[PDB]
């Protein structure tokens, strides 16, 4: 009920366990909070596992089985797919960094291009919201000079989501993988 400050990753993280201690999930104070940590590289460092080719996601926190806390490493030109999340609440917090989202509209049954609904881009400290209501997203690093680093809430779990073709709206089933774990490589 009274959101205070998190003081850091870990106060944070307690103060989440907190919120999603009931079944549902008040998404504008989740979002409050998140957006009130200030960043402190120090504190999640362990997490900040990159790869050279693509994006890695790297958990955090499963927080009691009612979310995924994960910390997403994008280099320079790492981006991802159009994709969906699988009925869930997700939360963006810039870490590090910024980053290009890009929302596009769930397409009609008829292969068509997928046009842009619009985009933003977010920048370190600021929190973003997304469920498969509002839309689709691809989120992007489009810097050629700086890594990006971002916090991700998804509630409940999930590990599979579809991918969209941008030129048909054509979908397919992804497992998502965790690049690593509780800041453990787990190949
Ligand atoms: N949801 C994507 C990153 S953009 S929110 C993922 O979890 O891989
Ligand atoms: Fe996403």
């Amino acid at each position: 009920t009274e959101l205070l400050k998190p003081r850091t990753l870990a106060d944070l993280i307690r103060i989440l366990h907190e919120l999603f201690a009931g079944d549902e999930v008040n998404v504008e104070e989740v979002q409050a909070v998140l957006e009130a940590y200030e960043s402190n590289p120090a504190e999640w460092a362990l997490y900040a596992k990159f790869d050279q080719y693509r994006y890695t996601r790297n958990l955090v926190d499963q927080g009691n089985g009612k979310f995924n806390l994960m910390i997403l490493c994008w280099g320079e030109g790492h981006g991802s797919s159009i994709h969906d999340h699988t009925d869930s609440h997700c939360f963006l917090k810039l870490l590090q960094g910024n980053l290009k989202e890009t929302l596009f509209d769930w397409p009609d049954k008829k292969s068509n291009e997928m046009i842009k609904k619009s985009e933003r881009t977010l920048r370190e400290n600021q929190c973003a919201y997304i469920n498969d209501s509002i839309g689709l997203h691809r989120v992007e690093n489009v810097s050629h000079t700086e890594p990006a680093v971002s916090l991700h809430l998804y509630s409940p779990p999930f590990d599979t989501c579809h991918a969209f073709d941008q030129r048909t709206g054509h979908k397919n089933k992804v497992t998502m993988t965790f690049h690593s774990k509780f800041g453990i490589r787990t190949p």
